[PDB]
């Protein structure tokens, strides 16, 4: 027909590099939403399984919960009322030594005045014994002095074991206050607990987050713009983690195949243009260039796509092809 032309019918439309899709979880198919020849786009949903086993899961976790959420605030309450059995019940027995303590820096001024007292009647009372033993006073006047001298120091000791006695209280009230020393380190030994507890929910919010993941990772979506070219899966398959449910072809993947006969390889060369008819789409002509020849007894050609809808294409597709010769 034309000595400038190979003609062949000979064609298939093929996919170099397609990618086959699967879901991150196993499930039962319960829909179908793109089907072979579908061109779909990045994210679309291609299918989705029966998800109410993950959200079970889910759900029994935010059971549990909750569940650690009612002993948290449980005994949050428990260790800030026990915190403030301590502070009002210390701050009471702190008033009770600083009272007491104030009571006895009263008695040991008194003390003081008494023992001032005391010393200069001593020496009173010295002298005036002298002066009685020698003649020179009359008894009267040196038992006026002890007599003095005895009220002072009766009313000395009155005052030292109001001492210790107000003494030996305040150590008691001392001892009380170490109690609640214990008292707080069994509050932190309850509180061991509380930062235990809230490290079993910092899990669980893990826990979770991974239910729901699995939950999304029920709708398979499209990691890329491209065209179904294989569907593997029924409505109602049980399918596991992994295993192909599509292949996707990267439209810019196609390339037309062609058989030549080795009679019609006469002027032949790699980058040579060509043409492409195929049945499927008559109002289109797609165009390229011979990208490869490998080494009755046809050859195969590969062609490398240049102008044409990519969109449109599917593998297996025929039609008619002319190459260039030169
Ligand atoms: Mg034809």
């Amino acid at each position: 027909h034309r000595i400038e032309y190979a003609i062949t019918n000979a064609v298939f439309v093929k996919a170099d590099e397609l990618s086959y899709l699967s879901f991150r979880v196993s499930g039962k198919v319960i829909e179908v939403y793109k089907d072979l020849g579908d061109y779909v786009k990045r994210g679309e949903a291609l299918a989705k399984l029966d998800p109410t086993y993950y959200e079970l899961e889910k759900r029994t976790l935010e059971k549990k919960m909750s569940a650690l959420l009612e002993k948290k605030k449980a005994l949050e309450i428990k260790i800030q009322k026990l915190e403030k059995g301590l502070h009002i019940s210390l701050s009471a027995k702190k008033l009770k030594v600083e009272s007491l303590k104030k009571k006895r820096e009263a008695l040991r001024e008194k003390l003081l005045q008494v023992e001032e007292k005391i010393k200069l009647v001593k020496l009173d009372w010295e002298r005036y014994k002298s002066l009685f033993q020698k003649g020179l006073i009359p008894r009267r006047k040196f038992e006026e002095v002890d007599t003095n001298l005895k009220v002072l120091l009766h009313e000395r000791e009155y005052l030292e074991k109001s001492i210790q006695e107000i003494n030996t209280e305040i150590k008691r009230a001392k001892k009380g206050i170490e109690n609640a020393r214990n008292e707080f380190k069994t509050i932190e030994e309850l509180k061991k607990e509380l930062s235990s507890l809230e490290e079993e929910i910092k899990s669980l919010k893990e826990r979770i987050k991974t239910a729901e993941q699995k939950i999304k990772d029920t709708v398979l979506i499209a990691p890329f713009d491209g065209v179904v070219a294989k569907r593997f899966i029924s409505r109602g398959d049980v399918v596991r983690a992994g295993q192909p449910a599509f292949a996707l072809v990267n439209p810019e993947s196609f390339y037309v195949e062609v058989l030549l006969e080795e009679t019609k390889l006469k002027g032949v060369k790699v980058g040579n243009k060509a043409y492409v008819r195929l049945d499927a789409y008559p109002d289109i002509l797609f165009e390229g260039v011979v990208e490869e020849i490998s080494p009755v007894q046809r050859i195969p050609v590969k062609i490398k796509i240049t102008k044409g809808d990519l969109s449109l294409l599917r593998v297996g597709m025929g039609g008619e092809v002319e190459i260039r010769r030169t």
